């Protein structure tokens, strides 16, 4: 995280005169020479979802043509208002918008976190104005994204995290028993980030309808994969607006939508639901201020990359892309299930979590780390995951992963008490008082802003 | 664009050629670019130079995959962010704080304002026992304060201004309660471009032991240099002990690409209340310095590139140009007695009239090609001067168009054409109606027909 200490001149103060552009560019391209092989060659779990040179180059030029655009001035850039409205319209359609009576509306945001915070804040504001709730509560599974905790703390919503079943899918009974007259929303993930499992969405959406509460499908990860997994012959239940009780769905264009980082979509079943997301200031000397998302000034150029990506790919592009990923996933799962010292948690389609009842998975992960792998460290239970992308569908990437894993297992199988590098860090963290995890994370964030 | 371009309400079956998509975006670009390139737009675009944009777009291209949530993959971007903070903190007299000044890179001024609000709320709850937070801001303070207030559940007490459109500190002193967690001042405020009495506000804040956030979103990259050039600017940054947090935008006058700002806290004890930490999540340990998870790291590299390419001499020259251009603009405006400048702003000029309908004067300018901001309470229009306004004859043209605008309205005092009666209605309308028309506008914006 800090390897450019000696390599390049640091800057704690603005230089008196301006440094040449060639020089500035020379540094960035040199860091890109060190950093791009990790993602380009397929060693990172998620992080970069497309990664083709011509696709990246395509979206860079897209960015360049629209680099000055800011949606806060639709008068000046009506193209960006077109791009945003058109991204929303298309995403909505792909997530059963027609089924919901053509009332599905939404806005383009910065990321899945924004989408989840905005949905969480909307249900709060909606339930206070229409249900009278002043002490909101949200029932979500333990596997639901960390952002649910963010929204809770921020918006003063009580978050009730409910257990999972033997398949790591949400326990609807536990969800039902958690519902009180103050529950404003219940959520399910399509799929979750931890183990890549699609929660039982039809049963969650029916539960929300029965109590007259909201149902949010966090499809930030599978929004642009599951519609195409369905059409390919893979087991995927209806998870979107085709379900009567589903009131909002988030899906990330910057993830498997293959857009530049900095874009997501938040969808609501009806406009009356959407209007509660907005903030309107009527008495400010600065004029009438109306904002649909968290931010005022928005990078318009990134809405254009989301639009460009969807249009460049089309339904055929997504089917191809999804098939490649699920076949890489089929092959990867087959190999892990062929090393009986390791187990896959639940039955994921492409975000594969691997744990071990016989050995220290953290050390296994470290062995892979030494081979160049950038895997996601997981706890509760201690495991690691591989979120497969188009970067892992490239020639011999899954074969390299499988080879490196057979070796990784063997090394730990030969030295069960081995804990090198990051392995004793994950081990101390998995069983640590929350305040210790608080003091270290704080220290780590501080470590990133040092000069 | 209704029929100008083909609508896309559904994904096409097969993907459209990449060359085809670019051509459509470039078509839309070419119709939209002259409006800001010829300096007709007040603010919105702050640098606008072809060679700078090309430089910054090459920087984007090299860091496009960058996502700061993965510092292990992009250590380049953790360096850029740390460095954008450091350089900013130093420019805003963070050295006077004794090197304790720290901060983070954000998506814009709104996120920086919201973050500070959430932070003072959390800080005050943890350390003072405040469960009903209250915040005191002048009425001139940004609308993001109201957004921040509704989101985090902080009572926002908006205080009146003085005859010079600066904050009435006495009004703010009488607004402070034991539930007040923070005060704010704008350097400058968006409406009338004036700098609030920040020393007096920080002195009030320090006296009460509550935070003081300075909204330097618009002026953080202009005011340090206005001072160096001898212009009168009240000390507004970390030079003042009472100032506990300062927010500034690199995407505005910092000349970095859109989607970046910086929030600075005087102490790390304060900054730590901004961070989000999750410990029991099956997905691992999750930490986030700001609101976001994933972020476009490429935008942080552009702020780092811009800053280093300009340095002190660059920002001084850029500011010299803008302030001189504004000196000329205020002089010309002052020479049209039917109009008045609200307060004494350095470069964000707000012109209003007690004789003619300013909304009609503004309508006349729109007709000539000028993109100006509508302001109510009082009715007025503002011009945020940028580098595009420093180009030859831009200011001269504005004043010719403005002299003509005043000539017309003076002849026809009942004239209410184009957007002029829309603004007129909105300044007179009840809040419930303003809420409804604005909601319909957001819906309008997201319509596919
Ligand atoms: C009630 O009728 C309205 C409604 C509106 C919205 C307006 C325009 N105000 C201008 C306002 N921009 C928006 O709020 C905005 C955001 C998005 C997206 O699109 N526009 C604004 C600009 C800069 C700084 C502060 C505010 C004017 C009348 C008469
Ligand atoms: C020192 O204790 C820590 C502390 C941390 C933060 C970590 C990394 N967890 C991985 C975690 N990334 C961060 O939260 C993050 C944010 C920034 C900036 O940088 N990293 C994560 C990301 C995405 C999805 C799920 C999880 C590991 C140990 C051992």
């Amino acid at each position: 995280i800090k390897p450019y200490r000696d390599r390049f001149p640091s800057h704690a103060r603005l230089p008196r005169a301006g440094l040449p552009r060639a020089e500035i560019l020379a540094e960035i391209a040199a860091m890109g020479a060190a950093e791009s092989p990790a993602w380009r060659d397929g060693y990172a779990s998620g992080a970069v979802y497309h990664g083709d040179e011509h696709h990246i180059a395509f979206l860079n030029e897209v960015y360049a043509l629209q680099s000055q655009s800011n949606p806060l001035h639709p008068d000046l850039w009506p193209s960006t208002a077109k791009f945003e409205a058109e991204v929303v319209a298309m995403t909505a359609h792909m997530l059963g918008g027609d089924a919901a009576g053509g009332t599905v509306c939404g806005t383009v945001t910065s990321g899945g976190t924004e989408s989840l915070l905005l949905a969480m804040k909307t249900y709060r504001d909606w339930a206070r104005a229409t249900k009278g709730i002043t002490a909101p509560e949200a029932v979500v599974p333990v596997s639901a994204h960390a952002a649910f905790d963010k929204a809770a703390q921020y918006f003063g919503i009580k978050l009730v995290r409910t257990p999972l079943d033997a398949d790591y899918r949400a326990d609807v009974a536990a969800m039902r028993e958690a519902i009180t007259p103050n529950t404003v929303v219940v959520a399910g993930s399509a799929p979750g980030f931890p183990h890549g499992v699609v929660d039982p969405i039809p049963e969650i959406a029916a539960l929300a309808a029965e109590h007259g509460i909201g149902c949010h499908v966090d499809a930030c990860l599978g929004g642009f994969i599951l519609p195409w997994a369905e059409r390919l012959g893979y087991p995927v239940p209806p998870f979107d607006f085709r379900l009567e009780g589903v009131t909002s769905v988030s899906a990330d264009t910057h993830k498997y939508g293959y857009g530049a980082k900095g874009t997501s979509v938040i969808l609501y079943r009806r406009p009356d639901l959407l209007h509660y997301q907005y903030f309107i200031a009527a008495d400010w000397p600065g004029g009438i201020y109306a904002s649909p998302t968290f931010a005022g000034s928005r990078p318009g150029a990134l809405s254009a990359t989301a639009w460009a990506a969807m249009l460049s790919l089309g339904e055929e592009g997504y089917l191809d892309a999804t098939r490649r990923i699920l076949q890489a996933a089929d092959r990867l799962k087959a190999g892990v299930r062929a090393i009986p010292s390791l187990k896959i948690l639940g039955d994921p389609l492409w975000v594969i979590a691997v744990a071990s009842d016989e050995l220290n998975i953290y050390q296994v992960m470290e062995e892979m780390a030494g081979r160049g792998w950038r895997l996601n460290g997981l706890h509760r239970p201690p495991a690691f995951h591989v979120a497969l992308t188009l970067r892992h569908t490239e020639p011999g990437v899954v074969d390299r992963f499988l080879a490196d894993l057979q070796d990784a297992v063997a090394q730990v199988r030969a030295h069960p008490e081995k804990a090198t590098g990051m392995a004793p860090v994950y081990g101390m963290a998995a069983a640590a008082p929350p305040e210790l995890v608080r003091q270290v994370s704080t220290g780590f964030i501080d470590l990133l802003y040092e000069v």
